[PDB]
């Protein structure tokens, strides 16, 4: 899918996670965020179209999704451990970290 749709998937499932009351619902939303993040990693954003993949900006662009998946996997582990509240807290701090890549390249 394109970058804007993957970003909508990330933004929407973060809303799903903070409204959830069961671990299965949290794990499902994180699973879709993981797919959207790995798919967003292969795209080129409009303001970086003049750059090559090995440019510092594009290495940094792909690196941001590596760290996002890292936090998704940790939250997925918490959800698999039945820790709904802790998984939701991980998602809130993860949500805060979304802003940095937008400030650079959005
Ligand atoms: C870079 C490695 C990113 C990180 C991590 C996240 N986002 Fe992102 N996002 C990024 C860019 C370059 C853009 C602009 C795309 C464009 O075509 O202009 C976006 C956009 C969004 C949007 C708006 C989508 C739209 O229809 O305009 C949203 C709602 C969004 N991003 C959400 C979002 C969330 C919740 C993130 C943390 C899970 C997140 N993004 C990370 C680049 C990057």
């Amino acid at each position: 899918a394109d970058l804007e749709d993957n970003m909508e998937t990330l933004n929407d499932n973060l809303k799903v996670i903070e409204k959830a009351d069961n671990a299965a619902q949290v794990k499902d939303a994180l699973t879709k965020m993981r797919a959207a993040a790995l798919d967003a990693q292969k795209a080129t954003p409009p303001k970086l179209e003049d750059k090559s993949p090995d440019s510092p900006e594009m290495w940094d662009f792909r690196h941001g999704f590596d760290h996002l998946v890292y936090h998704i996997d940790d939250a997925l582990k918490l959800a698999n451990e039945g820790k709904v509240k802790e998984a939701q807290a991980a998602a809130e701090q993860l949500k805060c970290e979304c802003n940095a890549c937008h400030q650079k390249y959005r």
